[PDB]
């Protein structure tokens, strides 16, 4: 492995919010992709709205401080860090998308899963059944499962 | 290394054309995709209506005979092998992509300039920069260029 959360309470703080959806929305399909992964593990995942968080959730724009920027509409999607201190953990989302509740556009909870698999430390996959897999492909939300093998990508990481 | 042509004069067929576009739209975004190649190498591309060629053009659905099926809309978009004899350099476009002269679907041209880029040998680059890139972005025919990283690559391969 990599490295690893080398704890199972991980704090998350939403930083900022995309116009591109309601906040409830927002809320709501970030809170659901971080229930897909504590299904299937150890963790617990828990929303601050104040102090600092293991992982912060960021929407931004081209060059946003970290020496990987975005590159305006299509192309590169998000990024994630891997777990870590300070910007570890972080995952950042190009605003310069259209954020949806469904598809037509790219649908965030899909992008938030595959995104909170880099913070908590998996790679991508070479099995195009997995969500880290790195091509993104719209699912319906309510149909949506892990593969095995994003399972026992992180269940060999954290039980 | 991985293996490359080792003749110049290289042709290529269009096995079957994709409805979404007029018959030489497809012509035209594939003759241009072998030009921004041929420009920066020695090989020659010649299109053949029949008999065999180096490289056969495909456009399918699914699985297709080759072991790598097909994920329906969205996701994968294209693959190619590299130089060899029989299915070698053939290139391969998911059907059920929407292929377009510009955006508003799968630019045809821009996917067909990163496919040609595995027939002719090359594999993925970590400069978001590059063509070869596995990620893709909308950029206006007329505008697009080979990175300084595909030249180099490719220019590494032949001579
Ligand atoms: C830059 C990174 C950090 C970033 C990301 O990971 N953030 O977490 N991107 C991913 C960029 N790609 C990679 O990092 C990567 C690394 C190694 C291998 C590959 C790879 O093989 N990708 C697929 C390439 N496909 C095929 C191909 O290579 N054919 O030649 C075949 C062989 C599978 S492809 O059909 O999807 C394809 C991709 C691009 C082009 C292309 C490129 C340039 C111009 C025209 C076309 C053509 C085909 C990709 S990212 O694009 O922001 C990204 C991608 C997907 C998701 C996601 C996944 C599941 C659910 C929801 C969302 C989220 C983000
Ligand atoms: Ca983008
Ligand atoms: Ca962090
Ligand atoms: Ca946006
Ligand atoms: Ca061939
Ligand atoms: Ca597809
Ligand atoms: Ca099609
Ligand atoms: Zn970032
Ligand atoms: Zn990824
Ligand atoms: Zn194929
Ligand atoms: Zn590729």
């Amino acid at each position: 492995m990599g490295p690893v959360w080398r704890k199972h309470y991980i704090t998350y703080r939403i930083n900022n919010y995309t116009p591109d959806m309601n906040r409830e929305d927002v809320d709501y399909a970030i809170r659901k992709a971080f229930q897909v992964w504590s299904n299937v593990t150890p963790l617990k995942f828990s929303k601050i709205n104040t102090g600092m968080a293991d992982i912060l959730v960021v929407f931004a724009r081209g060059a946003h401080g970290d020496d990987h920027a975005f590159d305006g509409k299509g192309g590169i999607l998000a990024h994630a860090f891997g777990p870590g201190s300070g910007i570890g953990g972080d995952a950042h989302f190009d605003e310069d998308e259209f954020w949806t509740t469904h598809s037509g556009g790219t649908n965030l909870f899909l992008t938030a899963v595959h995104e909170i698999g880099h913070s908590l430390g998996l790679g991508h996959s070479s099995d195009p059944k997995a969500v880290m897999f790195p091509t993104y492909k719209y699912v319906d939300i309510n149909t949506f499962r892990l593969s095995a093998d994003d399972i026992r990508g992180i269940q060999s990481l954290y039980g």
